[PDB]
């Protein structure tokens, strides 16, 4: 009291803004509904005469938190206040299961939405963006705010609607594809996002790290060409045993020699294969010598009805639909004479982790990130934030039990369950593989215990039974990816039977999933056990430390029967997990250096694309283009060096006349023993009344609507070729690099002399059809 008073810090950011925004609860306690919402107007003013969101922070979340208890009853938690506060820092909160996570992000968001600048909420799946925005988006309308939902049945135009709204509910897919068809859009007015402003990301972890590289990919209504195919089988029919291409025993390894890449460069006219201009080419080649040299017809594949079927190797069985990949399959159609039957392009590519970091600014919420942090930060720049339970966890994690055979294992599980079963007690059973689910159903169904299996296949139908996983006598097993984001609430009489009673029959890749699966019992206080159960055969005890203790256990003499629960043993497993997490953390720091390549490249397109589409005169950067792309011809025939045998032959006539000018413009015209200086300026003089005269003379405003649709279909053309080029360049870089070194370094190197191959290729589409072509 008084002595209180005299004595009024030693706490951190978090928990004195929570004191600050629950000390002025009173201030909206008592206002209006309408008075109430009146404050988003009020903030948004405030906004205009300069306060920041930082400034508004604690209001703000006092507002929201009153709005909440009015329109769900729920008023949140100190707890939850933290962790809007590092969601809204531009950080990850990470908040155990049961802490109510979902109704805590209605706090950053709010804050975020005030400038209308819009805000992305993403979630796994479409079942629970429609929940959520359901369920949330009462609060948000109560405080005068427009919640969107963006889903991929969505025509558009709804889906633009969505996005304008202050608020946006959607799934990480979704928007990344709407992201890409943004980017392959003719008028700025057909794009559906506005820009990247705030995601706020639901099991950030999953999404971030373990699926970062998932691809999204817009593939082409039309198909590639076959011709390429053609040729290269071709060729390699004129090629020899043993000086014009290699063959290794052991592996399938086919190689090209010097003679065989001369021949190559000869047969192709061209002077150097591995020249980026040339990795499809070189590609082709590589997979026409495979499918001569080690695939055999009758004994890897057979040729029916006009076409090539898979044969497995030690049934003689046939895998009718299976296909070769890399164009392997379509050159072995190609030498087996057959209808090639090529792949469709990839018109636009991009990964969770790179669509992501396109945006201003990113928060996240996970159970489990505090392990990662330094990726999250390096990569992602969000820090991790360890939010407190609202209350203390009584749940009781057992040490992991270890048998010597699965067999044994999975009947001690079944065992278990019994067990509880029997005492009415709740049980959820976790798994990594559909596979094991159902070898453990059927130990349960001969024990005559009902039970309900997810497989994560229908969202909405397994969270209706994860919500009654609670209920006494509930017996549940699922897929680590099955009902997640729904809470299990313990049913009348459970928490006296011991609360929810959880079993993992396995240990996971990341120690983030076994504790998600933890973290489904003893919520907000509620009493809860759970137990992992391992074997000597699992994956895991296979590993390093692993490997030898189990060794140890065996000779020790270890069976079913009595199962090992010791401390050194668990280190020595927690060690090798966390070895395992080493590793798999080194990949992903390896693969981040390869994806950034095109990722840049990406980014750098994607600019300027978009520039072109926000363009009203093009005609500067078109002739810019030709300039270049004439410039080139001309070096081209302008010898900087050669004197033997002809100094400067020329043909760079008839090229000009028929790329640039009419056919015979010019020839006498000041073109002959000038300088390439010379040259230059004086065809560019012709090419620029040849354009005022097509501008002007032919269409008024059509001449930059003429631009605008060159530029796009050559930026986009090439840009599809270049991903498929840089894939086939990455996939092959070994063949690039020389021994004893590192690919990664010829990968970016050659990775950008092709993307000046792009530009130029661009510039010379560009050059040509507009100098050259007809509306």
């Amino acid at each position: 009291h008084m002595l209180g008073i005299l004595n009024k810090r030693t706490l951190n950011r978090y928990e004195k803004i929570a004191n600050d925004i629950d000390a002025i609860r009173g201030d909206y306690e008592n206002l209006s509904d309408d008075a109430l919402k009146h404050k988003t107007i009020e903030f948004k003013e405030r906004l205009e005469k300069g306060a920041t969101t930082d400034d508004l922070l604690v209001e703000a979340f006092a507002v929201v938190r009153e709005a909440s208890r009015r329109v769900t009853g729920m008023f949140p938690f100190k707890v939850q206040l933290m962790g809007g506060v590092a969601l809204h820092d531009g950080n990850i909160a990470e908040m155990k299961t049961g802490e109510g996570k979902t109704l805590t992000s209605t706090l950053p968001v709010y804050l975020n939405a005030l400038t209308g600048k819009g805000v992305h909420v993403v979630t796994v799946n479409e079942y629970l963006a429609s929940r959520d925005a359901e369920q949330m988006g009462k609060i948000f309308e109560f405080l005068g705010l427009t919640v969107g939902l963006n889903l991929n049945s969505m025509s558009k135009d709804e889906k633009r609607e969505a996005y304008a709204a202050d608020i946006t509910y959607s799934t990480n897919n979704e928007l990344g594809f709407d992201y890409l068809r943004d980017n392959m859009v003719l008028y700025k007015e057909q794009m559906v996002q506005r820009p990247l402003h705030f995601a706020v990301i639901d099991e950030v972890d999953s999404i971030l790290i373990d699926e970062a590289r998932t691809p999204l990919i817009i593939s082409g209504q039309a198909a590639k060409s076959t011709k390429l195919y053609v040729q290269a089988n071709a060729f390699v029919r004129t090629l020899k045993a043993e000086k014009d291409y290699t063959y290794d025993i052991k592996t399938k390894a086919v190689q090209l020699t010097e003679e065989g890449m001369t021949k190559a460069e000869k047969a192709f006219g061209i002077d150097n294969l591995f020249d980026v201009k040339h990795v499809a080419l070189n590609h082709h080649i590589n997979q026409a010598l495979k499918a001569h040299v080690a695939m055999q017809k009758d004994v890897d594949y057979v040729v029916e009805d006009g076409q090539v079927v898979i044969v497995d190797s030690f049934t003689g069985r046939l895998m009718k639909g299976r296909r070769y990949s890399e164009g392997l399959h379509q050159a072995i159609e190609a030498k087996e004479g057959l209808e090639i039957q090529n792949e469709s392009m990839t018109l636009a590519t991009i990964t969770f982790q790179n669509y992501f970091r396109m945006y201003e600014k990113l928060a996240g919420m996970t159970g489990t990130a505090k392990t990662e942090e330094e990726e999250f930060r390096n990569i992602y720049n969000m820090q991790v934030v360890t939010i407190p339970t609202n209350r203390p966890v009584v749940r009781d994690d057992r040490p992991d039990l270890i048998y010597r055979t699965m067999e044994g294992k999975f009947k001690a599980v079944a065992e278990d369950v019994a067990q509880r079963y029997m005492t009415g007690q709740p049980v959820l059973v976790g798994t990594v593989a559909v596979e094991t689910s159902e070898l453990i159903s059927k130990l349960l169904k001969n024990k005559g215990i009902p039970h309900q299996v997810l497989n994560a296949k229908n969202h909405e139908r397994e969270a209706q039974i994860i919500e009654e996983a609670g209920q006494k006598g509930a017996v549940t097993i699922a897929t680590n990816m099955a009902g997640r984001g729904t809470d299990i609430k313990l049913g009348e009489g459970v928490k006296e039977l011991g609360g929810l009673a959880v079993v993992g029959t396995e240990r996971h890749e990341s120690r983030r999933i076994d504790n998600q699966l933890r973290g489904r019992s003893g919520r907000q206080g509620d009493p809860g056990i759970t137990q992992f159960y391992l074997s000597m055969e699992d994956e895991l005890m296979r590993r390093f430390g692993a490997e030898r203790t189990m060794a140890m256990l065996d000779r020790f003499g270890m069976d079913d029967s009595t199962p090992i629960q010791s401390k050194m043993v668990s280190r020595a497993v927690e060690s090798s997990q966390k070895r395992v997490e080493g590793n798999n953390f080194d990949s992903r720091k390896q693969l981040l250096q390869y994806d950034d390549v095109l990722r840049q490249q990406r980014e750098v397109i994607y600019k300027q694309r978009f520039e072109v589409i926000d363009s009203e005169n093009l005609r500067e950067i078109v002739e810019n283009m030709i300039k270049s792309s004439l410039e080139r011809a001309i070096a081209a025939y302008t010898p900087r060096e050669e004197l033997p045998e002809e100094w400067k032959l020329d043909g760079l006539v008839d090229l000009i006349n028929t790329t640039y000018l009419d056919e015979g413009a010019l020839e006498k015209s000041d073109i002959f023993g000038k300088e390439p200086d010379e040259m230059l300026e004086l065809i560019m003089d012709r090419i620029i009344t040849k354009y005022n005269e097509k501008e002007e003379q032919f269409g008024k405003e059509q001449m930059r609507e003429f631009e605008k649709v060159i530029v796009l279909r050559a930026v986009d053309s090439k840009w599809m070729d270049h991903i498929d080029a840089m894939d086939q360049l990455r996939q092959g870089i070994h063949l690039r690099a020389y021994a004893q070194t590192n690919p990664l370094r010829e990968y970016q190197m050659e990775g950008f002399a092709m993307f000046e191959h792009m530009i130029e290729s661009i510039e010379d589409e560009v050059a040509k059809f507009v100098m050259k072509a007809e509306i």
